[PDB]
This record gives C-alpha cells, structure tokens and sequence, in this order.
C-alpha cells in the first residue's frame, strides 16, 4: 500500500484528544508513505508498554470509537496518504463487522489491521473487507512459523505487518530473523514494527528488506510526554530517523 523505503507513523486515535491527533497527522504527512491510526482499547495486551499507555490516556480523556472516523475524514480534506486503521476485534465485533468496515471505507480508510482477529473469523472477515473495499493488513511476530506466514500472505491484500514485542537499544536478532524469513515467503510488501528509536535502525531495516518501517513508540512516547504540544518534537524525531 506504500512506496518502498516508506516511514509509516503510528498514532493512537484521541491521544490526548482527537483534534491533536489530527494535528500530528497533518504535521507528519510530508514524511509518511502511509499511516497507522490506532483505535484505543481497554485491554491492549498485544502492545508494548508505551503504546498501551497511549490507549489508557485516550480512553481516560474520553475517546469514542467513531471519533477515529472523524480524524480520518478531516485528514482526507488535506491528504490522500494511505491510512490503515489498527484495532482490537472487540470494538468491531460489537459494532458489527460490515457496518464498521463500510463506515471506515466511507471515511477514507484504505486498510484495516485487527490485532487479535480470531482465526475462526479470519475467513468471513477478509471476504467482508474485500466486499467493502478495505484492504487487509495481518500481523505476525517472531514466534510465527513459516507455514503461518504463508497463510497470512495469501489472505493479505494490503501488506504484512511484522512486529516484535522484544523491544531493544538494538533490534533483536529474533526480529531480524522474522524479517529475513518473511521476505523469503511474502509476495505482499512487509512493514516492520520493531520499536525503532535511532537512525541506524531505519537504515538497517530498509537495507535488510523491509519495504516500510513503522514508527509508533518513538512518536507516542513524545505524545504522552508533550501532549498537544508534541507536534514540533514529532517532526524533529521523524527527521532524525530519516537522516534529515
């Protein structure tokens, strides 16, 4: 869904408020190949500490599901940068899969990633996303075996998202191994979320085959640190990571 060598910002919707999220997106668009907008959930057990706290902040400050669409809709007035909505299944399941996907599409969302999509529902889910015109983004971690990478690649219409809960401040070998295994199996492009925080992390991951590098934690840390005034500091971090 994005150009090779793309940096992909990840932000939690409504952290600290939907208006600020929109501001952050507009300020980082010029550096983004695509953007991941995360829907906050009460139990983000698949996320790292930093991003879990951004979920807590957003909910505490009163974030509401459809405010995420507001953000995408307003963003679309100024940009056509691909947007992937990242969420836990619970919200979608409760609101109605097709209803949510249709509403997502209508707002400008291009793809969707369901962090904990029950394998039991994967089939029907992908079929519904296809019908609603939304591309799919599936996740895989270091403990994902080659056989499953293949199944994941065959269902993916957007791009494969490789993650690493490991942390760092070096990228773990187990994370590089996941990438190395994925590029050998995936026909889809792949993005990596290995918690980069330094220029060398980006240069290296791109050199090792990542079509796109996502930047979430580095940005979110600054947001829970500077609140609405995070913007300018975010631009500098993304610039640092881009060697500019």
């Amino acid at each position: 869904m994005f150009k090779d060598g793309s940096l992909i910002p990840y932000l939690t919707a409504g952290d600290p408020d939907k208006q600020s999220t929109l501001n952050f997106l507009l300020a980082l668009d010029e550096y983004a190949g695509a953007i991941e907008l995360g829907i906050p959930f009460s139990d983000p057990i698949a996320d790292g500490k930093t991003i879990q706290e951004s979920h807590y902040r957003a909910l505490k400050n009163g974030f509401k599901l459809r405010e995420a669409f507001w953000i995408v809709k307003e963003f679309r007035r100024h940009s056509s940068t691909p947007i992937v909505l990242m969420t836990y299944y619970n919200p979608i399941y409760r609101a109605g899969v097709r209803n949510f996907l249709a509403e997502a599409k209508a707002s400008g969302v291009n793809g969707i990633l369901v962090v904990d999509l029950p394998v039991f529902h994967a089939k029907e889910f992908t079929e519904i996303a296809r019908e609603e015109g939304i591309k799919t983004v599936f996740l895989a971690a270091p403990n994902t075996p080659d056989e499953r990478l293949k199944v994941i690649d065959d269902m993916t219409t957007g791009f494969v998202y490789l993650v690493s809960l490991y942390g760092t401040e070096e990228i773990p070998k187990t994370a590089y191994d996941l990438l190395r295994r994925a590029k050998r199996i995936c026909r889809n492009k792949v993005a990596v979320g290995f918690g980069v925080s330094k220029r060398e992390h980006v240069v290296s991951l791109l050199k090792e085959g990542a079509n796109g590098v996502v930047v979430g934690s580095a940005l979110v840390k600054i947001i829970g640190e500077k609140g609405r005034e995070a913007t300018e500091f975010l631009k500098k971090k993304v610039e640092e990571l881009l060697g500019i």
